[PDB]
């Protein structure tokens, strides 16, 4: 937070929305730019290209206000004290859950002992809902899932979906809004699978600040997002994001706790 020409100017981030830097900035600048206007503030806006990238460039100093994913949030705190003031709202809820999704005709009366041995395939890595929530679950019951079962990692989740409901994998990581999207676009037929596994809540995203952020302007820029309403919210953002709510650091829980057992908040 600097003074330019006599005015706040303030440095905003908007993680990978979007495939393209370019697509993202033109489809998610105008809540920012609705943001700076109702502070009276100029403003820079980037996109990095990963959600780890807007992650470190919060921790290391870059950052004003960031659009930060909730492990990206969780990290920077840890790192740097990085505070949360909301989340968005997408169809109206500001959270979604983690997904393990398997063949509709796998006999499971006990989860996750009947599916031992079955294949597993987990997203990238870097991939919160996909691969650190439920790998963190697999380890929190004392399973190593690269034993446990015939392990994948590096999927996509339309990857993971399609070979579900082919027959030709048996469970995969998805997340419930993801899955939602591909049944609404007639995408897959939901009949062929089934959901054998959800996470608790996660929250969408971490609307953050660095720690000491003058309170003033965290507590004006709660108010000046929370207060939208939903058509207001969603003609300023991508299709679905429709809101925001007031936020804080335990909402992050289950994020946190995932995080703590892969050892990723070790120093």
């Amino acid at each position: 937070a600097e003074v330019v020409n006599g005015k706040l100017h303030l440095r905003f981030a908007i993680a990978p929305m979007r495939p393209t830097p370019s697509q993202t900035i033109k489809e998610f600048e105008p809540i920012f730019k609705y943001l700076a206007d109702q502070l009276g503030a100029t403003y820079e806006i980037v996109s990095p290209e990963s959600w780890a990238a807007i992650s470190v460039a919060m921790t290391n100093g870059h950052v004003d206000v960031g659009w930060l994913g909730p492990w990206g949030y969780v990290l920077s705190n840890k790192k740097a004290g990085t505070e949360v003031l909301a989340t968005v709202k997408y169809r109206g809820e500001p959270f979604y859950k983690a997904l393990i999704v398997g063949r509709a005709d796998l006999p499971i009366k006990k989860w996750p002992e009947d599916a031992k041995g079955l294949k597993l395939s987990l997203s990238d890595q870097g991939n919160t809902s996909g691969w650190l929530i439920p790998m963190a679950y697999f380890k929190s019951i004392g399973i190593d899932p690269a034993s446990y079962f015939e392990y994948r990692e590096g999927a996509t989740f339309g990857q993971n979906e399609s070979q579900i409901q082919h027959g030709l994998i048996d469970l995969g990581s998805d997340m419930d809004r993801g899955r939602n999207g591909m049944i609404e676009a007639g995408q897959i037929d939901p009949s062929k699978s089934k959901i054998v596994w959800e996470s608790s809540k996660l929250p969408n995203n971490a609307i953050s600040v660095p720690k000491d952020f003058d309170p003033a302007l965290k507590a004006r820029i709660t108010e000046i997002l929370t207060s939208l309403s939903e058509e207001k919210a969603q003609s300023l953002m991508g299709s679905g994001y429709n809101g925001f709510v007031k936020a804080k650091h335990s909402d992050y829980k289950v994020i946190e706790d995932a995080g703590r057992i892969l050892g990723k908040l070790l120093e």
